[PDB]
């Protein structure tokens, strides 16, 4: 069976953990310690293909984790998450993409730009802004809400589709 190794990155508070838990466990977590980094696995069917997802929910801590290092080394695609009501988190995206490029020594890493918390009306990062930054990176942009579970499977599945392209 096919496995896809995914890594979720972005500034604190954007909803990395909430997005991963909605994907895995199908509920919206009210709070999840911002410092906790763990990996999650699930068997899913994407486009009729039964597969295993293996996901790292990063937390940007300093202590050595071999696991973290192994996911950055062998991880096949990356979700780069900002929140649509947090301009600073959008300004921070580029730093994360650049880290990822350096780990892979490649400009061509499967990636999706995720604009989360789209349930919220106070949107300071507009669709066009995000769509334009993604077009500059040559990656997809997907709007999500871990709260309403809007776009959640689309974001992760899209990243799998980007991995399938790279593999060919
Ligand atoms: N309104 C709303 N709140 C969210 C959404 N995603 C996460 N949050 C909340 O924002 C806070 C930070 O989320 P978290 O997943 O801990 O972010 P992380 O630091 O990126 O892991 C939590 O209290 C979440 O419940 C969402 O899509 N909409
Ligand atoms: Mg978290």
């Amino acid at each position: 069976m096919t496995e896809y190794k995914l890594v979720v990155v972005g500034a604190v508070g954007v909803g990395k953990s909430a997005l991963t838990i909605q994907l895995i466990q199908n509920h919206f977590v009210d709070e999840y310690d911002p410092t906790i980094e763990d990996s999650y696995r699930k068997q899913v069917v994407i486009d009729g293909e039964t597969c295993l997802l293996d996901i790292l929910d990063t937390a940007g801590q300093e202590e050595y984790s071999a696991m973290r290092d192994q996911y950055m080394r062998t991880g096949e695609g990356f979700l780069c998450v900002f929140a649509i009501n947090n301009t600073k988190s959008f300004e921070d995206i580029h730093h994360y993409r650049e880290q990822i490029k350096r780990v892979k020594d490649s400009e061509d890493v499967p990636m999706v730009l995720v604009g989360n918390k789209c349930d919220l009306p106070s949107r300071t990062v507009d669709t066009k802004q995000a769509q334009d930054l993604a077009r500059s990176y040559g990656i997809p942009f997907i709007e999500t809400s871990a709260k309403t579970r809007q776009g959640v499977d689309d974001a992760f599945y899209t990243l799998v589709r980007e991995i399938r392209k790279h593999k060919e």
